[PDB]
């Protein structure tokens, strides 16, 4: 199973840890977006979109995080505690994935990326978003340990793909007291998360 | 089963024809934005991030367009040819809906709903992320009737929904030669075409 990716990448840390959890081992190869490498025709070939992270299972090319985690657990889980089996388990992880790409994480791209990509003047306007999205997931964890289910989901390990690239931004967490303390458990029990804050600590370098 | 929405709203529209297409009726509940209704605390009940669409299902409030497209495959479909058993099959049909999230309907919001919405001059910079994006999905169908497997997915039913609003935004669709064969043969085949066009032009009034 190859896996193309950068250690700061979220969307590729969240797939690191969701192998971690089900016990897949990954070819990983590191793809070097700064030299161009995921736009020369080789790996256009394999992804046309030209993003990380991008798994090659024995033929099978898949992108998107979040796909990948699925398809990781579908595949690999000997059980499907990480996915499981009912419809509506599953949508309920399906809403906090989405969540964490169309509410969360876009709050993230929308406020930092301008500035460490573009050297852009912070938006204070883009920064509300943030505090919108983290209040809306404060609300979710209110009586929750986990995001989206009775235990450890990929919601789970996408979320903290996310927020712990909130943290090394210096966002303050603390000021949610439900996301602060979901999270801090999950450093502790999220298969990975090791190689998951050095990846946040390699993104840091762009700050 | 509960849907509220609007008819506009192409995350609605996607739902709707996802209903049609398997067959469940739906008791079709108006949500006013523009009075406020999603923001009152007898909606924030059933859903704390006020958003259309949510459905509730025999107890079970879910948001997310895409997440409800998935449950009412798997509850209500007499077969599964919209979103497959096989983890592989799910997995291209996933990738596709985080696509329409965050490549294709995101391009669309980022360029059109300053405008519609903030009365903003149209900025040309968030425009070529639309060329971008449709470049993408025409390369996705290059030799492909449909946009994620053998036949029509909640993938197809979720780009027709954002497709139809790029068509109703004046976006000239025909540039992309595999979208637009897609896309008109969409129309023909597509469950709740009709429905989600009417929405498109109730769409375009903000325009
Ligand atoms: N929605 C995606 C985003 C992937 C993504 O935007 N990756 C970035 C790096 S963090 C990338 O590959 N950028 C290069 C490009 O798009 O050309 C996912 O969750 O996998
Ligand atoms: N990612 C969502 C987006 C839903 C969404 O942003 N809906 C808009 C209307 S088109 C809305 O409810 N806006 C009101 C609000 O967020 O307060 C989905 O696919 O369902």
């Amino acid at each position: 199973v190859d896996f193309y990716y950068l250690p700061g990448s979220s969307p590729c840390r969240s797939v690191i840890m969701t192998a971690k959890a089900v016990g897949v081992e990954l070819n990983k190869k590191l793809l070097n977006l700064q030299a161009g490498e995921h736009l020369k025709p080789e790996f256009l070939k394999i992804n046309p979109q030209h993003t990380i992270p991008t798994l090659v299972d024995n033929g099978f090319a898949l992108w998107e995080s979040r796909a990948i985690q699925v398809y990781l657990v579908e595949k690999y889980g000997k059980t499907d505690s990480l996915y499981p089996k009912c419809p509506k388990k599953r949508a309920v992880i399906n809403q906090r994935l989405y969540f964490d790409m169309g509410t969360l994480y876009q709050s993230f791209a929308n406020y930092y990326y301008p500035q460490v990509f573009a050297k852009a003047p912070a938006d204070p306007e883009a920064f509300k978003k943030i505090e919108a999205a983290f209040e809306f997931l404060n609300t979710f964890l209110e009586g929750q340990d986990y995001a989206a289910g009775d235990s450890l989901t990929v919601a789970d390990i996408a979320l903290v793909a996310t927020v712990s690239t909130f943290e090394v931004a210096k966002f303050e967490i603390s000021k949610y007291a439900n996301v602060n303390r979901w999270y801090e458990n999950a450093k502790k029990v999220t298969p990975g998360w090791e190689e998951n804050w050095a990846g946040c600590l390699e993104f840091k370098k762009y700050f």
